[PDB]
């Protein structure tokens, strides 16, 4: 009932992308393994083949079939039903996505420059930390 | 205007403590070297004294008033005052207060309930790894 809004959530914040990192990671590992060793592109085939045996073993584990049950009973227990259902309000907004979509970026803009102004103030603390070193 | 609202947004999201760790960090290593050194307890001044220094340092280099301008631009570039009326209306409200507070714990339980079901076939991968260099 709100199980089907916890769905609604999970549906619209694309929770199922959420695995496309490590999938994509282990597509790499492979790749590495191939380049690796002798690697004659006339056998890309069998890189293609162990890159698409990994995908069904990795389905397997922690496909979305596998996580949405468990990630649903996070929400519903931490979440009520009217909680859900502005959440999915908010969520179907033109300004739900755009959020949905820029967030990331925009606050690895602000890690970034923050990392970056950081920068001005290493130096003149390692010199209070050698001067501390000298009493 | 659309300047107060991205202010009001950074204040409600707490966009100014995200620097929390980073003074703890710096006033963490300290005691630290305070103590890679003999450790007494009538010198504990001499640390404190060092640490109202290295306080005014980052004051110069990642104070709030040092990132909270260059930071409501990129609200405002990236936001429309409508926008942010709207992030605010949502942040604001008891539900926003709350999600804002749990997403952490709760994206953080969801990462460790996956990657506990990627060990599950981090073998059955090995094998195939090795299954590709028997070629
Ligand atoms: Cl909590």
């Amino acid at each position: 009932d709100s199980a089907s809004q916890a769905e609604q959530f999970l549906k619209l914040v694309h929770a199922d992308k959420l695995t496309v990192p490590v999938y994509a990671q282990v597509q790499q590992m492979l790749a590495q393994r191939f380049a690796q060793a002798k690697a004659p592109e006339s056998k890309k085939a069998v890189l293609e083949r162990y890159q698409a045996k990994a995908n069904a073993e990795l389905d397997r584990a922690i496909g979305w079939d596998k996580i949405k049950p468990e990630l649903i009973k996070l929400y519903t227990t931490n979440f009520t039903e009217s909680e859900l259902k502005d959440l999915n309000a908010f969520y179907q907004s033109p300004l739900g996505k755009k959020v949905l979509e820029k967030m990331p970026r925009l606050t690895a803009e602000s890690a970034q420059l923050t990392q970056a102004k950081l920068q001005g103030a290493v130096e003149p603390v390692n010199k209070l930390m050698a001067d501390m070193d000298k009493e």
